[PDB]
């Protein structure tokens, strides 16, 4: 079969047997999707990710794109553009629309569980098929005409991208000197270079892109909230028939050389600047441009996470598959024999060791998904968590820096291990973990840097909350651990929880002594990832804990066969991730106690 | 990037002069005719060529990489990455530390890696195919009157060589090849098998002869790495008295890999007598002693591995921080909330400090780990500069090989991930050497044996074996740091706790060896942890170097010190505390973890994972 190995069991696990998602399926929004056609969906979109996706993913990386400067634009390799129409026959890029837009209701919990699969095969496909859920938040923000493009722009199924990067603005983005200049008819010229847009160009996968742009009116005032929101078609279009008409003023000048993802084009954006104006649109023609962006950013950023999570599943799986049939070398227990039989390397303790490490972190992160997006629909976290609407949008916020930090850093890490357990072979490009690396570096880094995502998380999930999501979480945490089979875990779990909080509350002593010592936020930064990533493993370990508890229930009455082994397997990896990940924090915690501004005073020159 | 290469001389004469001493050898014994000041040239002058004609290649050999050609058996390497190879011989840059007889500048081999440093970190490949007049010194060492005379011959017309070893189902386990050796009546063998990723196999025109050590299998011979013979396979036959090259042996390259870096290193499958034409074989030596002879090459290749590793790390750290000093991004944390703050340049922020002093404590810890390895590795400088005989230097230097190959391709690897993410988007790019750094360094962990297989290595053959003895000099040296000013007080008592924690690891896993006479099992957990210990070891040798490189620079600062080397030393000083007080305490947590190590993840049904 393909490079791409699914997990639609630990999925259907998690939603249904953990978190209880099928108890709003049948229901409300969610009224005519059951729990029998979630799992149908699943199978579906996983045996069109492990087929036609997955087909294209070397030729993608081996026959990159190609820009091409007579025209201004991108051409894709023919193999991926047939992996695209296999996504669009099949409608999933309309996954998560809603309904008047041609959209199934669905819970987020279940759409992620769905893009997951086309993640893990070919990701760079689901980024290009992200222009429906464009539109839908174009639809979201935009005046009642705006409403009826973004209609016309789902129906056709057009391309979108999201314009914010310029060479001096990356993570500042507030810094960006793009201009917009009101026309008389109340549309405005955008007039500006944009670095390192995704999709900014797609060949002829569409009939339009709708390019989602930032930028500074004339008179603005500075930083972010300066910024507006434009829509900006590539071409213009009759606003009632959608009838394509004139090309607009925006067009791709470069096409990156990137380590991995290579098949998403990334592109240099211009803006204005080729003798047509690009004209756009002010999106719900009110000047609020971070704010609307934010509506785009916080699903990019969940995408990323996932995406990160996704690949590092398929890694493993492939890994594991692979040292089930590698024999070489003999049982530990027979090593002064050297007329010892062969072994497959499954028996050596190191590879056991890897591959259990590779499976936790991959269930735990599938598992901090799916939660957190149990807290992205009002009505899913009112029924699994007895929470009300705003403590679920303030704990969502609070988790999607996990998802996409603690995710991207912890995916990309573990292939390692991955790559490691097929020896010099996982060297070769023959197999898909040297890629699987390369496709996923880029997580750490696009949707935020992981220091965005660590300062985001404590700064404003955090301080600006004053806590309350984060006490939410505690909270359950501590509920598990109060509650025989788990007192070990659940007293390593009340160690890690103890960590950290000390790690919250040394944080906040330095930012709240910085009134009066303005140097002390320095430590602040300095410990911000670590504590990111300390959260990251707590919450790994306590829903893997969790999962071990269902786990030996279902064990108990009377588990067989594949389920057996299944759930056998969630409580070796709740007891291993305990036991060998969760007792570093109380180390990491004493280091950020400890913390000081030493490497802030040193001379640059010193470095 | 051309000039992607940024090397760092001052570090290492700071190392080999003002820390170790190695200067104390120059112009002494052995190495008579090398001073001082000669030594330092030959690091600038190579450092200069590397950062010039062998980085010029760099990007060429990965972006177009050799072609194979399966009718002529031969691979086609880039026209520049030919022009960087010429650059390295034309300068002898092949011969560093070779014997005199055959060609070589007599150096310290602490010299020697640092000269070879400067290649590994501009284009690693170059070295690897320049390592045949290497290759020609042990089979000297290991061969006949007449084999010498061959070995002679090799060095002075500068033959290639390759190592093989391994077939598709023995790579860590080299006693399962079954690569076999035919005797001919006139005592030469007929070599018949297929041999899988041996680097150098062919190299294009680079060479008139390659030189290929293959172990091979005695028809007969009982099993396992012991029954292995090593055996002298060229190219070409050659005539023993000139070296004129003669008629073509029967050993061909069948395949060439694609891989996800060190591209322009051409990985073969090599065919032994499949071509009806036999593969002649010569016995090294003309004994049966494979796997010991063999060694003396896995060896030196697996010292080239780690300091390939640390090499790669210098320059991404070096290349990151060029970057930082220069990339305007937001404002100064101190100014945060005012959103018409000035902007500041990345290394203002706080986070961006973390991790370039992450990646600096790192380089300079593991070139200090390489350089103090080397420092055993010739008995005379063991003896000027530590004051140990030459048996313990042997067993130090075999003590350390494990650690600067298994910790430094582990830790290389993990902190150029820090050095990529110092550039923000810009480090995902290829216009960047860091994406093409961590490509080349993966391999790192896996060829020369796998990290996994250096921790075995080092707990059961470098510390039980050895009764503990080059284990325990090691830990009086860091011991007596710790005893002996207080401004490195607190780094002290880090160290402290260090030390205390990796011998609580290599006593916990020492119990389970011990009890496994009664419970054979037991055994498991010490390969539980074996890595984990591994790497505790290098975190305790990098800290403990880096204190001493820190109360060296102490006294140099304290003397007078101005200027640029002022601010090297407080670098120095700065890394030591750094990689204390932020690596160090880790340990404790992992000695806690070893030592509750059980056998669950063992029992586990394999259908569970
Ligand atoms: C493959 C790819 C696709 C992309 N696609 C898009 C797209 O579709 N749309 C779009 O708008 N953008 C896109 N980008 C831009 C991307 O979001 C930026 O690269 C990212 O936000 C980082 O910005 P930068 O590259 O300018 O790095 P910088 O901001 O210059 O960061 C450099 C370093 O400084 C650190 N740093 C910066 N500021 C701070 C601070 N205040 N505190 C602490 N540390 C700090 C960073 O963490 C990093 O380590 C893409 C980038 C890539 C690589
Ligand atoms: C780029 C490249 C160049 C190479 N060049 C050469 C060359 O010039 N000459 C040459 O002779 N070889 C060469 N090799 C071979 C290389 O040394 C082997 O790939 C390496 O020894 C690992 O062997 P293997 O690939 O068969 O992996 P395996 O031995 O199959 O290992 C697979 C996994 O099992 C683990 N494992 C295996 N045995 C044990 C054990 N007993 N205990 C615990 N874990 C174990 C490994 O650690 C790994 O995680 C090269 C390889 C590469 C990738």
């Amino acid at each position: 079969m393909s490079h791409y190995k699914s997990n639609v069991r630990d999925q259907v696990f998690n939603l249904f047997e953990v978190f209880g998602v099928d108890k709003v399926l049948g229901a409300d929004k969610f009224s005519d999707l059951d729990a029998d056609t979630a799992r149908e969906m699943l199978t579906e979109i996983a045996r069109l990710a492990e087929g036609p996706i997955a087909e294209s993913f070397v030729e993608g990386d081996r026959n990159p794109p190609v820009f091409d400067p007579e025209t201004h634009t991108v051409t894709l390799p023919e193999g991926f553009k047939k992996s695209m129409r296999a996504l669009f026959d099949g409608g999933w890029d309309k996954v998560g629309l809603a309904e008047h837009l041609g959209g199934i209701p669905m819970p987020r919990a279940l759409q992620w569980a769905l893009i997951e699969h086309i993640l893990g095969a070919n990701p760079a496909a689901y980024m290009y098929a992200m222009g429906p859920g464009m539109s839908e938040i174009f639809y979201n923000n935009g005046t009642d005409e705006q409403k009826k493009w973004a209609t016309i722009a789902a129906e056709r199924g057009w391309g979108a991208t999201m314009v914010l990067t310029e060479p001096d603005a990356g993570s500042d983005v507030g810094a960006g000197r793009t201009k917009a200049v009101q026309q008389p008819d109340g549309t405005w010229h955008i007039e500006g270079v944009k670095r390192f847009i995704t999709s900014a160009d797609s060949d002829d996968l569409f009939e339009n892109i709708m390019h989602l742009v930032l930028a500074r009116p004339e008179g603005a005032g500075p930083g972010t909230k300066g910024l507006s929101l434009f829509f900006v078609p590539k071409f213009h279009f009759d606003h009632e028939t959608g009838e394509i008409g004139e090309r607009n003023g925006v067009f791709v000048t470069n096409v990156e050389h990137k380590m991995g993802l290579k098949v998403s084009a990334t592109c240099e954006l211009s803006l204005g600047q080729h003798g047509i104006p690009a004209v756009g649109w002010l999106v719900g023609e009110v000047h609020n441009g971070i704010a609307q962006m934010f509506d785009v950013i916080e699903q990019a950023r969940m995408m990323v996470g996932t995406k990160a999570i996704a690949t590092l599943s398929t890694g493993y799986l492939n890994a594991l598959e692979y040292a089930k049939e590698r024999v070489q070398g003999a049982d530990m227990t027979q090593m002064t024999d050297k007329t010892a039989p062969r072994v497959t390397i499954t028996h050596h303790p190191d590879v056991r060791r890897s591959l259990m490490t590779q499976k936790a972190y991959a269930e735990g992160l599938r598992a901090i998904y799916l939660y957190t997006a149990t807290f992205q629909d009002a009505e899913v976290a009112q029924a699994v968590h007895g929470v009300d609407g705003d403590l679920a949008a303030r704990v969502n916020d609070l988790l999607l820096p996990i998802v996409k930090g603690f995710g991207s850093e912890t995916a990309y890490a573990k292939l390692t291990e991955s790559l490691q357990t097929l020896g010099g072979s996982g060297f070769l490009q023959d197999y898909p973990i040297e890629q699987y690396i390369r496709d996923s570096k880029i997580d750490s880094l696009y949707a935020g840097t992981t220091a965005i995502q660590a300062q985001d998380f404590f700064f404003r999930k955090i301080i600006r909350d004053k806590g309350q999501a984060l006490a939410y979480v505690a909270g359950e945490i501590e509920q598990f651990i109060k509650n025989g089979r788990l007192k070990t875990e659940r007293e390593l779990l009340a160690t890690a929880l103890a960590d950290v909080q000390g790690m919250a509350a040394s944080l906040t002593g330095y930012l709240m002594a910085a009134q009066e010592d303005a140097a002390s936020i320095y430590k602040v930064g300095l410990g911000s990832v670590r504590f990111l990533m300390a959260v990251g493993d707590l919450l790994s370990g306590w829903l893997l804990a969790r999962q071990a508890a269902v786990a030996i229930e279902k064990l108990d009455a009377g588990a067989t066969g594949a389920d057996k082994s299944f759930y056998e397997g969630k409580i070796a990896a709740a007891s291993f991730f305990a036991k060998n990940m969760l007792p570093l924090l109380t180390s990491t915690r004493q280091i950020i106690e400890n913390l000081d501004n030493d490497v802030m005073e040193l001379d640059e020159a010193a470095f």
